[PDB]
């Protein structure tokens, strides 16, 4: 009974919607307090369990509902975010592509703004200080595991439940700081590292991070000092911020906490920092189908 209760029975599964690293995600109607809802649900370790039914609300991490026994496997029931995952919602915005006429029209690349992309970040940020806060290491941290949900408000998606001050996970190349490369351990600090990844994809509408380059070469590459190049399209002030979270001494990158002061400070200026308006030669960065 630590976790709101669910009757099997009170589960109207529909049709799947995704898939995280541990199961499909299935949409489905449920019963909750008498009361008819959407929701996701996973197939989910006793102590996880409780930590995760513990966590407690916060807007930017996706809430769950309830869990459910069945066959001898534990059903989890998520709070819905009806737009998906940020990753595909990045690249259903390229209206450059998916409707040409409408962006030459409107002389735009995206059908969102600076100033939604900031929001993003920043509720990314939010959501990872509150976990941080918590003792929570994510692990994985990247635009398919942050949701779009009601409102376009973005929420914290398939967060390692394993608490500490960094954990050990024997065991997503392009995400992973260079520590977790060489030592397959994760603290929040390797977390900051992805956020700046996960921040630059927001920033390209959804470019696959270091496209044309091979996983092997960044492992030789990124500890002699490379890093992603600045998108054309993004201002300064965004490109240092991700180059603060890359940076190979792990304590020398900013906590969630600076790094949502930053884009406040971003979000408040009249400035725009995302250029998202339709320059004579302009593209989109690249998505390598080849490494997805
Ligand atoms: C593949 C990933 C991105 N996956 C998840 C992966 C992991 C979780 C867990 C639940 C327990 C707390 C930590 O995190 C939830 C979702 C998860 C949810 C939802 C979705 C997806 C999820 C992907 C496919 C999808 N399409 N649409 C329209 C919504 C979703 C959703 O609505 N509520 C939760």
């Amino acid at each position: 009974t630590i976790y709101p209760v669910l009757d099997w029975n009170d589960i109207k599964f529909q049709d799947v919607i995704g898939e995280g690293n541990f199961g499909q995600v299935l949409k489905a109607r449920i019963k909750k307090d008498g009361l008819r809802m959407d929701a996701a649900i996973k197939r989910m370790f006793a102590g996880e369990l409780e930590v995760l039914c513990k966590l407690g609300h916060h807007p930017n991490i996706i809430n769950l509902l309830g869990a459910c026994e069945h066959r001898g496997y534990l059903y989890l029931a998520i709070e819905y975010a009806p737009h998906g995952n940020l990753l595909d919602f990045l690249r259903k915005s390229r209206v450059l592509e998916t409707d040409p006429a409408f962006a030459i029209a409107n002389s735009t690349a995206s059908t969102l703004s600076s100033q939604q992309l900031l929001h993003f970040a920043a509720d990314v940020a939010r959501g990872m200080d509150y976990l941080s806060q918590k003792q929570f290491i994510h692990r994985d941290l990247a635009a398919r595991n942050i949701l779009v949900g009601e409102n376009y408000v973005a929420k914290i998606a398939d967060f390692g439940l394993s608490r500490g001050q960094e954990v050990y996970v024997k065991k997503p190349v392009r995400w992973m700081a260079i520590e977790s490369l060489n030592y397959s351990v994760y603290t929040t600090n390797s977390d900051v590292w992805s956020y700046g990844v996960l921040l630059w994809e927001i920033v390209s509408l959804g470019g696959t991070p270091y496209c044309g380059m091979t996983c092997a070469e960044l492992y030789e590459k990124l500890p002699q000092g490379y890093r992603l190049e600045k998108p054309l399209n993004c201002d300064d002030e965004v490109y240092d911020l991700m180059r603060q979270c890359w940076r190979e001494k792990p304590y020398e990158r900013p906590s969630f906490a600076q790094i949502l002061v930053s884009l406040n400070r971003m979000l408040e200026e009249r400035k725009t920092y995302v250029n998202t308006t339709l320059y004579e030669k302009f593209t989109y960065a690249g998505i390598d189908c080849s490494a997805e």
